[PDB]
């Protein structure tokens, strides 16, 4: 048993991380086939960052302005192009360690693993989730731009995130591997603030089901609730509204434990009202919201 | 900024995980050079596990009782021997993906990454600590026996743990890569429980320093305690004693924040008595103790 926040084995992503240098800038790149993906703000000076004209800055760049290093091997850039906020460096060598991969855009509440990298060198891996305000609560230092988030299914690596910036509140914003930002954020040094963050309700419910599966039942009660009555209460605690889609994806966990989804919603309503009272659930003194219903069936059932 | 429970990149270890079958038992092995390491209890049946005579059981076994699958490529076992509780299986081929490595034994309070595997295929990675009662609070399902714990220094993998069994309270027991158990446990189906666990005090203090570094500062105060006054309070809440060596390694965090160690102990003592009751620190409603001072420095300042 036991239930921890497991990240995916990072081996297939480590083999793709490289260092991209342009002028005074050093950040990370993702080497897949003969393409290196990195944030397009690699081409900026600090003065550009307030209102960068990325099209104007890139057209002034030549291939030899970009220094790419994979280990002790320096790759030769033979071309470049921009796709949304991601720069794509064509190189004369395909990465022999290129795994089976594909690019995906995830939705809030979805989880993935982050391979934090510095100077193209992987340093640590951790699991996190896309927040409802489209930020992630990562751990990033200066130099970590270009780090990627991912899931691995069987042997296919689905890249879903590339790290671009840290917001003033210490939270992090980025793009998918097609250069499209998650949320209303831009790669500009102007004033940007994430909206109010909320708890991922469907993930908390899935986590309570995993608690019942592992033998924790102290929080259940004899109550039920309607869907609308639950949302009116939960939204008073800054929880995300639960939808019928969410009710449906919890069915397998409801059928495995014999506890109806709206019955577990009644338990959560009471937990929000009473707190933990010194107790814990799966070793946590608060309600965890970064385990998806999919993740629960994976590590548990 | 930000702080999360961070594991080492597991790639150098993923390339060493193989599957080991003996009869009906299936678990994981560590393939380094031309030797595959795995728990010795793989040779036991359910009736054997009740009171095993390992030297007799292994003597009556053959190289042909060991099926070793590395991905889809079979590995011929050309020899076998026991070192303590770890079975060593000589194979015909050295592992081409063998990293620079060494076997080390860790102490309670030290942390390491665990690559949980199932049928020789890596499934997930997570960071944990060797508890003071020599257990680890891991996440293991059926078939994870043989998963290893490790740290990485530069390019060198320091293997420190191999998973053997789960205890009745849901915690886990295992050995170093030389077969020596962590804690007072034996690899036999018998009645064994873990001792009263305690909180790793030096790790909590380092974690509170990481909180200060990230802007969570409400728990600070102007007061100082003594190492004797603090340890008298710590023993009452099942906290490990704070030694002078623990204060010394918190030194870098003390200088970088301006919070002397015994000031942070005054903050910790007040948190121990007055509780938290839902108020959080680094998004946690309890005191985390699975980050060493070195973990904090590596993650918060990249030193
Ligand atoms: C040259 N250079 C720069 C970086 C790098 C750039 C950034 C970064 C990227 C962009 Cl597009 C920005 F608009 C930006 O201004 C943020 C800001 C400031 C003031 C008001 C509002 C806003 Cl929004 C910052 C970064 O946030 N980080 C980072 C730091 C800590 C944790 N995580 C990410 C790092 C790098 O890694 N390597 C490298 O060579």
């Amino acid at each position: 048993s036991g239930f921890r926040k497991m990240a995916f084995p990072s081996g297939k992503v480590e083999g793709c991380m490289v260092q991209v240098i342009c002028g005074t800038t050093t950040l990370n790149g993702l080497w897949l086939d003969d393409v290196v993906y990195c944030p397009r703000h690699v081409i900026c000076t600090s003065e550009d960052m307030l209102n960068p004209n990325y099209e104007d800055l890139l057209i002034r760049k030549s291939n030899h302005n970009f220094l790419v290093q994979a280990g002790n091997v320096q790759l030769r850039v033979i071309g470049h192009s921009m796709q949304n906020c991601v720069l794509k460096l064509k190189v004369d060598t395909a990465n022999p360690k290129t795994p089976k991969y594909k690019f995906v855009r995830i939705q809030p509440g979805q989880t993935f693993s982050v391979l934090a990298c510095y100077n193209g060198s992987p340093s640590g891996v951790y699991q996190c989730a896309m927040r409802p305000n489209f930020t992630i609560k990562g751990s990033f230092l200066n130099g970590s731009c270009g780090s990627v988030g991912f899931n691995i299914d069987y042997d296919c690596v689905s890249f879903c995130y590339m790290h671009h910036m840290e917001l003033p509140t210490g939270v992090h914003a980025g793009t998918d591997l097609e250069g499209n930002f998650y949320g209303p954020f831009v790669d500009r040094q102007t004033a940007q603030a994430a909206g109010t963050d909320t708890t991922i309700t469907v993930n908390v419910l899935a986590w309570l089901y995993a608690a019942v599966i592992n033998g924790d039942r102290w929080f259940l009660n004899r109550f039920t609730t309607t869907l609308n009555d639950f949302n009116l209460v939960a939204m008073k605690y800054n929880y995300e509204p639960l939808t019928q889609d969410h009710v449906d994806i919890l069915g397998p966990l409801s059928a495995q434990t014999g506890i109806a989804v709206l019955d577990m919603c009644a338990s959560l309503k009471e937990l929000l009202q009473n707190g933990m009272n010194g107790r814990t659930i799966l070793g946590s003194a608060l309600l965890e919201d970064e385990f998806t219903p999919f993740d629960v069936v994976r590590q548990c059932s």
